[PDB]
């Protein structure tokens, strides 16, 4: 069966299933998926471009700009001139800190059956693939 | 930086980047993304339920049903009673065979820098994660 071992389908299914688990927690804590992805991607980071944010949040850039309009209105992020850069504010960081701890706990549960060796191998392969395929 | 090693973000980015590469080929060959995912998921398979198809194609079930309405109108798939089952027709298989070969070639290019050992480890870990997290 073609799809059983086809890499793009395997990545798409694993990503959907694991993300959907944590997105439920995010909503129970008052976050939309896109709001969570933006705040998680900006936490602890220097200001990054809107295009970089769109890539790491796997969201199209026009959608991201519209998201940032409302999140900046709420004081959770700030856009700045360098190309537009964007950063999380202290308000946004404090809003998402607890959720980030829950996200780390969920990740630890997802990876514990695989062991540290296989978990680190997976993360390294994924990071290498991203860095090879990003534009 | 939280997101740099956060598994759901790594899976989401790797999946988006690799899928987007092949989706371009699919469209240049006259397929929409959803049409390609359905035909690729049914190729060489026994009839599966609509819910199973929705899971493997990472598409919501109502969207899948509407997709199958039009694909069945075009004679590319067939729905059957067991719960509704669905299968690819000979017409659909012949329509997608060449694209499937191109998909295998693209996958081989994506995985060749990693070597057979790391490629097989990645596919095994992804398959295990899917089977643990599917509902």
């Amino acid at each position: 069966r073609f799809v059983d071992d086809y890499l793009p389908a395997l990545l798409a299914q694993a990503s959907q299933l694991i993300s959907s688990e944590f997105h439920e927690v995010a909503r129970q804590h008052g976050f939309s998926v896109s709001e969570w992805r933006v705040m998680a991607s900006l936490a602890g980071s220097e200001p990054i471009s809107i295009g970089q944010l769109a890539q790491v949040t796997v969201t199209k850039q026009p959608t991201v700009t519209r998201l940032l309009d409302r999140m900046e209105a709420r004081g959770q992020v700030e856009r700045l001139p360098h190309i537009t850069l964007v950063r999380i504010t202290r308000k946004g960081l404090k809003a998402v800190e607890h959720l980030m701890e829950l996200a780390r706990e969920h990740e630890r549960r997802v990876l514990e059956p695989f062991g540290l060796r296989r978990a680190e191998e997976l993360k390294q392969t994924l990071r290498q693939m991203i860095d090879l395929h990003v534009h």
